[PDB]
């Protein structure tokens, strides 16, 4: 129709790419109708929600459901995926009158990650399969995560430990993989270096962290004024799987692109969904 689009954005690439990608596809199925602008370089996911809160903001490009589940809902941590998309879609709604989308097809969150050597050598495809080489092996970790849902609890929950442990800046340890400085990190899962360096991401097989599925949130009020932004929004769902949104971060963090050049690649090479 026309009218008045903010969308927020944290200062990662992840979110400025996809904020970016709402954006522009907004333009597009509105024939520039709808301009839509980012309220961008945001510090966390509660500024995010206050924007939309405070009506500073109408449209989050990127959310993530274990993060608004604990975090804004206030609400106990659910590890089944469905249940705990379920869980935050309804709480939106009723406590925020907010749409939170099904997922964009990707989560981001703490995966452990290894070399595609290591894990040919290890024969690697689940957390578990770190149980015997564990002992021998040299894991780097954020060191936040030093400190229930923990190291500590992560040796109860899987039954293992590891032979060095190195406490780290978080955004040092795909690189520290790749020179085989470390056998094991604990990496966000949608690192662009994941796709970098080849990297092989290990399936969290006893659920030890909840889902951090992405997606999409607007406020109701903004999708009952222009009801096309929902099936615009829709649009979007389901089409960045985990290795597609690596690859994206790789191309803004990697290779240098602007998160709105990226976003603009994509959409093209996809028609716009259309």
């Amino acid at each position: 129709t026309k009218n008045d689009v903010k969308i927020t954005a944290l200062s990662t690439s992840e979110s400025q790419i996809i904020s970016h990608m709402l954006r522009l596809l907004i333009e597009h199925d509105t024939h520039g109708k709808i301009k839509p602008t980012l309220v961008n370089n945001l510090g966390s996911s509660t500024i995010q929600h206050n924007a939309l809160i405070n009506g500073d903001a109408n449209i989050s490009g990127v959310r993530y459901n274990g993060t608004d589940l604990t975090g804004a809902l206030k609400e106990a941590p659910i590890k089944d995926p469905k249940k705990a998309m379920i869980a935050t879609q309804q709480g939106f709604k009723k406590k925020f009158d907010q749409t939170f989308f099904d997922s964009y097809g990707f989560a981001n969150t703490y995966a452990f990650m290894v070399t595609k050597e290591t894990a040919k050598k290890y024969h690697l495809e689940t957390v578990s399969d770190l149980a015997k080489h564990s002992k021998d092996l040299r894991l780097g970790m954020d060191s936040s995560w030093m400190n229930g849902d923990g190291y500590e609890g992560f040796k109860k929950e899987y039954g293992f430990d590891f032979g060095t442990v190195r406490p780290m800046q978080i955004g040092l340890v795909y690189d520290a993989l790749n020179t085989e400085k470390l056998d094991v990190a604990l990496g966000y899962s949608t690192d662009g270096r994941i796709a970098a360096y080849d990297l092989k991401v290990l399936k969290d097989d006893k659920q030890f962290f909840p889902p951090y599925a992405a997606s999409a949130v607007a406020t109701n009020e903004l999708l009952r004024q222009h009801p096309e932004l929902k099936t615009t929004i829709n649009k979007l769902t389901g089409k960045i799987s985990t290795s597609e949104m690596q690859r994206l971060n790789y191309e803004a963090d990697g290779k240098g692109k602007e998160p709105a050049v990226v976003a603009e690649e994509f959409l093209k090479k996809h028609h716009y969904f259309d």
